[PDB]
């Protein structure tokens, strides 16, 4: 019926990423993927999304899951999609990556904080430099810049408007209305 | 049916969008409209207001999917609309907006916060101000206003009756009785 | 069958505002009432009023309902019905408002409350006096009492037992056994 | 079957009215009453009571409910019935009102408290003096005691025992077996 | 000794005048200023004002004292100077006021916020009102500006290196080194 | 139909295990796998490893149940598997345990602590000394590392990508693609 | 089906007592037990523990729903059973006690506490150690050891694993696997 | 004497500047800088300081202060100097800043926040950068850094030794053995 | 006389550093010695330390006071000597560091950690590193032992009664009884 | 002149230990002692005893002046005596040790409580042991029980009364009446 | 003198213990009596008390202060004497324990509790059963009473009005006026 609406749009293979991104939403929206890769895995996914950003790790469970199904999981982007989220949106197939008119996007390194003993301090903060060394890179390939161009662009937070979202490699194009 | 009256309303492509304006309320409100959409593309959709207001984001992700899909959103205020419930309400399509005899209107500025250093602040500091402006432009369409009305008035907290929202614009005119 | 209460009263037309009167609640009244026409936009609908009042625009968002839809709303009040409950009350169709031997009614003005700068003060403290005076309008308009009568009255707390209320206006009768 | 223990009782016209009084659970019991007269508005109803009392208002929603149907209301008293919980138990159709063996009564005058402006402070005052009036009226109507009885006994907690409250008027008989 | 170290500048008629102004510390600051003059009537008094603001008839006990007393009170910011600050600032002594090299002002206008009925409201939003203008007055004499130019100044934050305070008119001078 | 996503899923065999392990968490896998395993004790069981690790006691519940049914348990790595999460991503079915691209691994060694006497202190150490060395000796044992190169490696957090989970043999390789 | 995976497995006769032991979730495993009984009072029951302990009389009610039903009842011990952990676990149907190999159990004596006049806390008190002396009785009971033996062994805690439960007369043997 | 060790130190003309800038700690660090002056304006003052930083103008009441009174003020750090405390550290006497050997400074730019409308943001956000520059200028000023160089080396938190201190420029030398 | 307990015994030259070490204490510590100094500079300063450690810059700000002054400073150690606490015995005057029979002294690597961004990260961890590394040299230098083998023993806690301390080089001496 | 009581009987060498042990309160007591020895090396101390123990490191420090100032130190119980509170008593000079008459005693053993990786774990834990076999012989050399007595005597509280305090040598006696 | 009330009061040799007994006000009064006790050995001593009781081991210690001081102590009980109150106001020198006309006095077992072991909850038991024995034993001894008699009155509360301390032999005699 439309007892659950996110359900009956489920049918339509729309999968809804909203808020903050995070371990049990993320676990949700990859069986969500899962499940629809088995319905029929040649369809194309829709994902919309709206988010401030959150985990990472939980944001590569998503990431390694949209590439590693055969259907061609599109993106699209609606009011926002913010560091980890604008990673992700950008992280769609190819030519199937959107942004509404004034929906924003905002990108920017990892964050990331430990407590413990110089040694362990070393050892984690290595790591996140591995990663952010990584987020970059998969980064550059998804969006066509080059890894000296992200990692310069990435240092702070940076926004960027729809058009300008698109102008730079992060969305193939700005959905308008519906043709 | 009755089970669920709101679900039944949407049966009747009706759907209200009540109270505070986050994520998730919009979400399903998006999750609505691509719904009604679906059902039939040449239906009217009433969104039925009545809201203080939100996140901006939030509410452009409502805006943007509004315009976006091909039916035609009608928008009836109802009790109060307010900053994000006033866009939001005067963005339904021409003619198609509507306010009963008491529903309160009042629009203002953008507000915001952030918290960093100052080189950051500036970059947050200057997206507010991109925002209000994109905001400002958006209201000038759908009330015919000036630019320069609209940032006039929206400088402060600016209170509309109903027919001084139908005489401004925001609404296209008052409902009194059904006939 | 009574599986929920609520929603079996309603086939029989009959919608329950309990409480105080808030964004949520009064939605739903609203929806409750907007489906009742569309059962059958002749038939009465009641509504049973045992609320302490509440947030004003909330309220007036079921006042405009009831106005607006076809069929009479015949209002019951039960327990107490006070400020916007009252008025609410003594809204219902001529005719058919109506009190229990022992409800009792409670009239005021608007109660309301701001903070911030004083070109603000001044913008929202004229905004609640437009109110009060409209309000203190349909006031006179649904009791029969003048208006310099209501300002006289509802400057402070007054109660009504239920027949003063008959004889002040705000309802017509009293219900005392169902004949 | 008792899927719905609470909801089958229904059915047998069997209403519990279990802890604080106040305008929920009161209105669920208003709710329940009039569905089961327009089930049948010749059968006896049952209330079973055991509560320590309440908000008058809402205990007064389900007194002039108890008038108003057309059917009987039976009450019955199960552990305690105190306050508002004896107003409602000796409200009962005459005839059928009951306790338990061991069920304990209390009964008393109105509680109440207000803060503010002494105007404000004797509008409420005289105001619950009105409703201890009331109070005390409908008391001695239903137990039989006279007006003097009541005032004279109500202003200090008392306590009644099942066989007291058969001897007071009250109630009209113990329920201590099946037959 | 310098047992006290602020008791031993007030021997040199030093006064500080730091943080939150408010009631009590208010009242250390006039009682001090009584206390220099009852010494000796004819010899300056030095404010030393550090400060962000704070409550209006708090600062004015300050300022009236000041105005009130025979010696002349020469005020000295440092730090800042906000709100009830730039205020006091500005009250000094013609010709005797100045901020250190990097000490900045902040000038603007009344804040303050009230619960209550309607009546209420209207005499506390003309009372803030009438603050508002009196501030605007006594803030015209003080600084040589006209009227309307300090309310249109004040409408909202606004910041004055002490550059700008000497332009402007709260303060007379720069003190940058002893001589 | 897909009204419990994670129902569906699992009639694929497919179970996941997400964020903190803990004992509720723990059991539900656990009866996953036994009811899989009844279902079936022929097909593989599919485990989905994006944990943070959690408590040892409820996490060898899952491991002994892996080790003990008949069905061979695949496990899968996204997102990350740390401690006791990548103790039981390694403890899976051997040449059946695939690790996402970015899945990152982080091992290392027990963490715990009590309070008390110093008698209990001593039999409460020496029972995290012997977990230790049990959990050094299965992981010796699964990754085929020698008991000395594992104690050698877990003293500390020690993370690993996902090409060097293959080398250290805590996985068997990599899932990129869906082929 | 997957819905209710635990009432799924009741049909294989498996309940789980997982976390604290109390009233309530001890409530569920007897009722499961009873329950189990009515449809088949042959058939072996399957219990699984993983719990750390809790409340001894809501241990006990479980314990004697043990071996009062005809059905015998098989202990399964997953993750680790410590204290009334291990005495339910040892309270299974001898020679149908098990331990998964990484299992391990605890054992140590009653713990408690009262407060109040000295009189209740020697009676309290004097309760307490009945509780344990019966306690000790009934595990040399089902382990075998003498009381004496016990006794010394719970003074304090205890840890033993699979193989060591199984050689203190605990469990009758090791669970490894499916066969 | 040593009856209080702060005033005792302040014979020998020493002053402490510990923990976080703010308002009153600042005040009683120049009430007793205009004391030492006001005893003997010629000889010598010294400003340890060990603070990690606080309130930007806290901090400019206390510079202002150093460069105004005629005593030349030696600073020396010990423990570490950040933020305002780097600032002031090296704000003192050229020739006289010193650096116990093993003290640790940090430097950087200006923190802040604030929450409003779009206006007020700009406002607030155009003041921490005029704030910012004026910041840098006075740096490149004191240690005759370019002023290019500054703004540079502040965008994010640098952390320099003794030795380095001294060669930066920020302090002339480093006190090691009292000769 | 002995109304001040610890003025009295900084008039035999001696000083307490007792409990968590932070600026605040450090730097009141720090004031003692400067004042003792400035009474006598030939004399021996007795120091004693019962502290757990603490922050490090302000631990520092003690060590280098106490390197830096004229007078020997003499460390003894009563109760605890950790982190901290242990390296600023171990600084005390070579052939005047004591430590009394039953103290217990524990010596360790630096704590802290960071939250943020990857860079102030990087930025953060570096310079914990650099600290790190610092202490361990001054611990090799004070006590005669060798960077490396200082290196290996403060990666993890490491305690020492007072012979292994004096067998260390950490103190040089035990004091047992006066003489 | 009793202006304050502990400092006028400080001049009859009376110094107290009162409430739980920690390194304040510990500290006093040995600055108390240092400068009575200092006043008079040749005169008994006396120090009254009514703790419940506290930290050990703490009382340490106490317990090593007391060993170590010249001067006898008396030590009398009052109240009681409990842990390090007992251990401190039994710490006095050989033949002077008092308990009056009610006084209490209890002995037992150091409890601790340390979190973290198992390997620091054991670090502490053998810590723990250490003290404890340290604190074992202390207590045997001081009543002259055979280190084994007291370690039997300890593992578990054990009471005192002080009688029975005399005859295990905790004490030498009971101390009734001045004579 | 006066500049404290109760020093001056004390140089009469009058104590005050007033309230809450425990560990560090009965400390107080310790040292006031052992200071009066010095001053002149020979007077009476005067304690007054006006207790609700307290920590039993902290009025010990005030009780075996009493007897071993060389002055009489003289109990005047105000307001109310009770648990330890009442056993202290008792324990006052023979014929000189008074109690004011309207104090009252209350009288009980000792309170405790205690959590952990069943081992150790025997050790505090049996304890508090000593605790009552002796304190039981004391009472009598002071009282004339018999032992039993003692433990009857108080196993639960029993009040005794001053006339009635008089009688039981708690006290003396009344005081009224002072003749």
């Amino acid at each position: 019926r439309s007892f659950d609406i996110y359900s009956r749009l489920l049918k339509e293979r729309v999968i809804f990423l909203t808020g903050q991104v995070e371990d049990h939403m993320a676990n949700l929206i990859v069986a969500q993927m899962l499940f629809l890769e088995a319905e029929n895995p040649e369809k194309d996914i829709y994902l919309y999304i709206n988010s401030p950003g959150g985990v990472i790790t939980a944001g590569m469970s998503i990431y390694d899951t949209m590439q590693f199904i055969k259907p061609d999981v599109s993106t699209i982007c609606m009011g926002q999609a913010a560091s980890m989220g604008a990673f992700l949106l950008t992280a769609g197939a190819k030519g199937k990556r959107f942004c509404l008119p004034n929906s924003r996007v905002m990108i920017h390194q990892p964050l990331g904080g430990y407590q413990g003993q110089a040694t362990d301090i070393e050892i984690h903060a290595r790591e996140i430099l591995k990663v952010k060394g990584r987020m970059n890179e998969l980064m550059a390939l998804h969006t066509g810049q080059s890894l000296e161009q992200i990692e310069r662009d990435t240092e702070r937070d940076r926004f960027l408007s729809a058009p300008e979202a698109v102008e730079y490699g992060l969305v193939d194009s700005i959905l308008t209305h519906r043709n």
